[PDB]
């Protein structure tokens, strides 16, 4: 039930999305401010400027199961987004695709995976593919 390793990390994450943090684009916290298992996140990475994602906030979903920090959290876009390593049609985040999912290390966190998204968004394969019209989200 309770692991005390994974419930300590995942309460030091929620303060530190509750206060400013690295940058200020992105943000993350509680999917649901009563579960307990601190399970189901809410991830946003403001769209980069100078892109074609300027303007534009993201969503994303983020999941830390039973074996976190040990093992990577699930992540799926929510704003429906044309991206290398992102399924187009459900938003899954495709962990071979990025660096820091697949090659996971225990001292990564939902901060560093929300980051190294808003990077990849910047990159030259990213940066100007054209995108679903606004307010589309995966269910």
């Amino acid at each position: 039930g309770v692991k005390v390793p994974r419930n300590f990390r995942l309460l030091e994450e929620l303060e530190e999305g509750q206060k400013g943090v690295g940058d200020g684009t992105v943000s993350w916290g509680l999917e649901d401010d009563e579960d307990m298992t601190l399970t189901r996140w809410t991830g946003m990475i403001i769209g980069p400027p100078r892109t074609i994602y300027e303007n534009r906030i993201y969503s994303l979903k983020i999941e830390c199961g039973p074996k976190y920090p040990e093992a990577p959290p699930f992540v799926r876009f929510v704003t429906k987004i044309n991206m290398n390593g992102v399924n187009s049609s459900n938003g899954v985040v495709d962990p071979r695709a990025i660096s820091v999912l697949a090659k996971w290390q225990n001292s990564y966190s939902i901060k560093v995976v929300l980051q190294e998204l808003r990077r990849l968004m910047m990159s030259k394969e990213n940066m100007k593919l054209p995108q679903p019209p606004e307010g589309q989200c995966y269910s």
